[PDB]
């Protein structure tokens, strides 16, 4: 009735592939543990954003599309850079820091009480510094003017851009909450679903807002380009609103004990 | 012969990642449980269709292709919006409502007796309202005329469109039946396969019918655009026929005890 | 040291997601079991090839590329139709017939003794009839001349085409052998890897041979178009050689007891 | 509290899907075992690189983009050839050799002490010979001049190219280290994540360096084309630096006992 597990194969069963924040209980507030979490967020955010910035730099060397029209292949390439970039970053750092790689994701998880506030602030600070470093590195490593900073486009107003950013970020954060924070037989696979959520959010937003969805992603290139549009606030308030919306939905489902027919 | 499961990791084993309908037994008819199912279908259908509508809006800003020709990159982008959009929606809501997000899928599951008729009707109503909301939101958040409503194209007749919709929907529903409704070691992964099935169905249908495959997807934009083509019925009858075809195939396999060599 | 499995969740553990051929032992030669296998191959091959034929029909409505050049977006779309089409077909039919959907795959598995010769012949016959049906249906459901039949292109000779088909088919068959036929913790996931293998084989072959890789795929459209090129034999001999090459590699590894350090 | 495993299904549980190097302990230095490892690296590297070379050959038949601009669809196609090509190669050979398919990956794993130096050298030699064979085969099987050799482009300097190659290779090697070398419930899935990492690294590098990321990938086509650019060294030093960077990050995390809150 049972299948044998050879001793040498036990680690593949005993070592759960779960986000680090799931096991941040007593003992977590050591300098060692804060450093581990910061190092995961730094390495993960740097590799994700650096990759995606260079990919966007390249995609934006495509010949101009007339009459402000869209270029689907270009948008797909950029969406792959961020979606698959984050997927790889999260898979790498899942057991180091949980792979948030995004202050808005960290905010949603602080609201959900998956991550305590101080650790959350440390992680968010680390992500922003990593975004600055990634933007500086991508700039230094590519020819031409920086083409990976966020800006409104496609005829979108600031108000439309704000909403697009908020809803796009909500999809991302709700994915992290339901797949990574909730504990079940698919938690291990959350980094994939998270990557696809960000891919979709880019297909929604790049054409209209450049796709911020992540204050660390938006801030870094603005620093490197020495250019902040006056509507830069949409790349902070939008994702913040998105985090709160995702948290609210998750919280309603938690209050309802959603996963259980007869609680 | 056994591998140890640490107590803190038990939830990743004990909490099955299974569609909510699999555990809708005694106790399911409470107002609480009807609300949970409706909330999953609403949130899931809204996020999926809103995302996919904005993505289609953008893709359809590509320069016109001469002589009625196809634009593969454009079709790929739209197919990603719906296929990956549904994938994310289903992964998020799998343990809330089962993530049908489509009245034709719900119909197939009512025929299969996976979901009872009244709950099915509630879910289908919820999906249609969510589709209306998504269409209204996508319209309000994007510039220009609505470009995400379904219409015949590529020289396809209504009769050809009806068949394409029926067969495309059958592929989707048969995927849900064999991967999500059938209970096995891949049930947890059904949301991925479901997303790929919808991706393929879009590559089949967008050019010719706009790809309905989902009455809630077709109805919402028609309301928002205040425009119903006289052939709008193909987006209802087609998916209905597809649900019946998928159900029929599944039912034959169930009668045959397909999964067992010696029943 | 153990994690509890709730009784209602046991089916997700006890019901292995494994190819049907893995459990075709004593009792398999009943009319019922032959019919089940044929029905899986028919439904799976029809849905896969019908989908992929319509997708290719659409992709080939793209404006002509000058000077015989390639169109990467077009090639990607067609490769998705076949790669994701087969992925969905195999996931649906894995526990019905094993989801070969390809006489060359069945041949490799007959050589490997995973499927007995008579059952193999029945399956191969079924796949060819399903390919004819799919080609007829795709033709009837789409406007214009059939654009999904295989032909040499891109300046490739018959001899080059033969080799491309053989190597492409070998990649496909070796994937099925190592992921689906070999029994391990990734067998359940083989349909995904199989789909990606076919996706790659299409990116290799479409431009030069139209990508046969499957005698049932090549034969059906030729019948529907009432057109057989004199080099049609490359779409039979190529995949046959590929099946033998994959089998040979697998057989060497089996003789070597590849998976065990100290046999 | 437990779910039954039928005896015929035990192999899907007992046979771990783990990289071969994980079980190269006592007994590994036999001629048989060296041959098994070499055969996995040869077959895997040949199929991966041959596929990707033909796909790149085809993608590079696209009409020229004016003013040195990028072609996103072309870059996506090439990135799929290498990313999905390696994914398939690694899935096939995971239990044969571990599926390194890349001297830089092998170097990272020798540094990490996952593979001993002599076996590592044998594997690296095998990969280079397989790359030469793949380049020769791809050349012989395709018309026109070889279009799959690495070269600088997009206005990138040798110094920028070196850094892009190093960082891109680091992402690849860190993925292998954290997903395949580290033992946990996602180790079986590493071939997927590895493939996506290489896909991303191609979106970063193709436009600027042709994307080497693998000395065996760069050397083979140079031999077949009888052409070595004077900056060919970037395709050796870059990936070597990337392997060392990935190793360094992993080693820091190992020293920190990253995966454990209270060591
Ligand atoms: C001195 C007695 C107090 C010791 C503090 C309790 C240590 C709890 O520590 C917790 O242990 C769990 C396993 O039990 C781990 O999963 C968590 O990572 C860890 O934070
Ligand atoms: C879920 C509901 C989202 C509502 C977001 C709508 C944002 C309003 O968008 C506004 O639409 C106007 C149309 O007259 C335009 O004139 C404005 O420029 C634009 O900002
Ligand atoms: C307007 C739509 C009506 C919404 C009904 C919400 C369902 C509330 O249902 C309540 O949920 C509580 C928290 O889980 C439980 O403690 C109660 O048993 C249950 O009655
Ligand atoms: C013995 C008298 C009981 C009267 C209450 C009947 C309400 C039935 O309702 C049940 O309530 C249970 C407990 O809250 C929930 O777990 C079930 O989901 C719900 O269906
Ligand atoms: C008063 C005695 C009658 C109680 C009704 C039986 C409750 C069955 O309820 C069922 O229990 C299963 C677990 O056993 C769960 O998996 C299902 O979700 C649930 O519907
Ligand atoms: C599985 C079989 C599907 C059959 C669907 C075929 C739909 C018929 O399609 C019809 O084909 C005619 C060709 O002469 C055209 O003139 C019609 O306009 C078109 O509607
Ligand atoms: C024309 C093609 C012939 C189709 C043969 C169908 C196979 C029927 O097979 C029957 O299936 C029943 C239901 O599972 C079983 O109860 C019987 O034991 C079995 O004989
Ligand atoms: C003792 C006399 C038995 C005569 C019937 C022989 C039929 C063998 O046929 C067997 O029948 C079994 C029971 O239906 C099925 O489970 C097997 O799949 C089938 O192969
Ligand atoms: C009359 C005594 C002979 C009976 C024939 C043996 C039946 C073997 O039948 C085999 O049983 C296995 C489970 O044990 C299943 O996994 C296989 O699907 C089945 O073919
Ligand atoms: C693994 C080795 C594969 C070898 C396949 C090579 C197929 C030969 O290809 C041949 O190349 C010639 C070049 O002069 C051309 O003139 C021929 O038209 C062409 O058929
Ligand atoms: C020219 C390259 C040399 C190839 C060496 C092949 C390795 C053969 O190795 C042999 O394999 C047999 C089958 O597994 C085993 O029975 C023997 O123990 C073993 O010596
Ligand atoms: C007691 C004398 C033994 C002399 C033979 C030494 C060969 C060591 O070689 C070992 O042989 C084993 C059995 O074939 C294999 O399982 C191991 O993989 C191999 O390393
Ligand atoms: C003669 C006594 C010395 C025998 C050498 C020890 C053989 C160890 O050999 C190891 O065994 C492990 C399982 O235990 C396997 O997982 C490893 O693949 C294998 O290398
Ligand atoms: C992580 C930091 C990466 C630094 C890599 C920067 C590579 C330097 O790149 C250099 O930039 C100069 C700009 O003036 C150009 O003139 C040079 O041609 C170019 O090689
Ligand atoms: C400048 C930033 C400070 C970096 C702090 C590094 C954290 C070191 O933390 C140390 O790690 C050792 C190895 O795991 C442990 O043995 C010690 O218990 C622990 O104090
Ligand atoms: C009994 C006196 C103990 C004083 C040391 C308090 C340091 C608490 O720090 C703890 O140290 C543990 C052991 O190194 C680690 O496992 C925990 O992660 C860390 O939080
Ligand atoms: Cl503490
Ligand atoms: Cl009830
Ligand atoms: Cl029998
Ligand atoms: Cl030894
Ligand atoms: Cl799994």
């Amino acid at each position: 009735g049972q299948a044998e597990i050879k001793p040498e194969d036990a680690p593949y069963i005993t070592n759960a592939y779960k986000p680090a924040y799931a096991r941040w209980g007593f003992g977590s507030d050591s300098v060692r543990n804060h450093f581990i979490a910061m190092s995961g967020e730094f390495v993960g955010t740097f590799l994700f954003l650096w990759s995606a910035f260079v990919i966007a730099q390249i995609a934006n060397q495509a010949p101009e599309t007339p009459d402000g029209g869209s270029n689907p292949a270009q948008l797909i390439m950029i969406s792959f850079g961020f979606g698959f970039g984050v997927m790889v970053g999260v898979f790498i750092t899942y057991r180091v820091s949980g792979g948030n790689l995004n202050p808005a994701v960290t905010l949603a998880l602080v609201l959900a009480r998956a991550i305590p506030p101080f650790r959350g602030i440390l992680m968010a600070f680390t992500q922003i510094v990593a975004g600055m470093a990634a933007a500086g590195a991508a700039s230094a490593m590519t020819p031409g003017e920086i083409a990976f900073a966020n800006a409104l486009g496609g005829g979108a107003s600031r108000t439309r851009g704000l909403f697009l950013e908020a809803f796009g970020t909500a999809i991302l954060c709700l994915t992290v909450l339901m797949l990574a924070v909730e504990k079940h037989r698919a938690t291990w696979f959350a980094p994939f679903v998270i990557g696809i959520a960000l891919l979709i959010a880019h297909l929604i937003c790049i054409y209209y807002t450049g796709a911020g969805l992540n204050p660390a992603r938006s801030f870094g290139p603005a620093v490197a380009a020495r250019s902040f549009p006056n509507y830069h606030w949409i790349y902070w308030l939008g994702p913040i609103l998105g985090a709160f919306l995702a948290y609210s939905i998750w919280q309603m489902w938690k209050w309802l004990n959603y996963q259980t027919t007869n609680p």
